[PDB]
């Protein structure tokens, strides 16, 4: 698997900050966009891309407050994410796209699908934010460290000070051993303590067990909406998985129209540093399939 991230940046101003984003293949047609999530950044597409980007545009942002985009002193709530990525998406002029989108990257991409369901002609999603009804949904291994994170007092120690959300989370997100540079290209935008805030507020807005119960009411709406949506839909997941245990998945892959799923072997949160190939591979296909 690559460890290479050899895209030009691109830079553009959104509402006064500057983000950064990869922008590849051709200049016509519809644009694939694809949105990670936390604590990732476009260097979590970096594998999956080149795959797509000889048939179709790719475009891939560093959500604010991350990856090579600017750092605002927001509370980096999602509804901060929500107005920054609104704004790029205008600022790009795009007007029908296809979502490639994960994690909180996932409650980006279906909240906007749902507000613009006519612009969106086709979702590819993996490891995605749902409601979580309780705790006991949530991966017994990973309970504890996700009630500690959701505090204030030791949420901020574990993830500002030890950096405990880039240090121990996302390798424990991932199957296969993460390499020392592929690591290093994930602490980069980390590296000073202050700069961690988006890092700690984004497990604090995670759906789980009702709570907070502005998320969970939005995540229902949109998985209300994608149920009783025609748009093409293509589901990536893994076992064990973190958000979509493979029951979740086969539930998911009966009940959502025009749904096609995908095994894509073993794999935990970050579905593309197990199997990168498969999931560019099987995107491709699909967009050929495509009416676009
Ligand atoms: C959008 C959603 C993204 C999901 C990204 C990945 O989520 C899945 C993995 O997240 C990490 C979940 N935690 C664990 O898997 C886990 C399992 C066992 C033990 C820990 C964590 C433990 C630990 C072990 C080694 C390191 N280097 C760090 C840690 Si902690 C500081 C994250 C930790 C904290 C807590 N309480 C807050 C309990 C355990 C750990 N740990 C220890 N000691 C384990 O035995
Ligand atoms: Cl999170």
């Amino acid at each position: 698997i690559g460890t290479g991230f050899p895209f030009d940046p691109h830079y553009v101003e959104v509402l006064g900050e500057r983000m950064h984003y990869v922008d590849v293949g051709p200049r016509d047609g519809t644009p694939v966009l694809f949105l990670h999530g936390n604590p990732t950044s476009s260097y979590v597409w970096r594998n999956i891309i080149p795959h797509v980007a000889p048939t179709h545009r790719c475009i891939a942002p560093d959500l604010i407050g991350m990856g090579k985009s600017d750092k605002p002193d927001l509370g980096y709530f999602f509804d901060d994410h929500v107005r920054f990525m609104d704004a790029f998406i205008e600022a790009l002029g795009l007007e029908e796209v296809v979502l490639v989108i994960h994690d909180w990257g996932s409650a980006l991409g279906f909240h906007w699908a749902k507000r613009n369901p006519e612009r969106v002609k086709g979702i590819a999603f993996m490891e995605f934010i749902r409601p979580i009804p309780t705790w006991d949904e949530w991966p017994e291994f990973a309970r504890e460290t996700f009630q500690a994170f959701r505090t204030t007092d030791v949420g901020r120690k574990l993830i500002i000070d030890q950096n405990v959300f880039i240090e121990g989370t996302l390798p424990m997100g991932v199957v296969r051993p993460l390499t020392e540079v592929e690591m290093d290209h994930y602490r980069e935008p980390f590296l000073n303590p202050v700069d961690r805030e988006p890092l700690w507020r984004f497990p604090n807005e995670l759906p789980i067990a009702g709570e907070p119960a502005n998320i969970v009411a939005l995540v229902e709406e949109y998985m209300d909406w994608l149920h009783q949506s025609p748009v093409p839909k293509l589901l990536f997941w893994g076992t064990p998985g973190v958000l979509i245990p493979p029951a979740e998945a086969a539930r998911l892959a009966k009940s959502l129209p025009n749904c096609k799923a995908v095994d894509i072997g073993p794999g935990l949160n970050l579905l593309q540093e197990d199997n990168p190939d498969l999931i560019g591979s099987e995107i491709a296909r699909w967009l050929s399939t495509l009416e676009i």
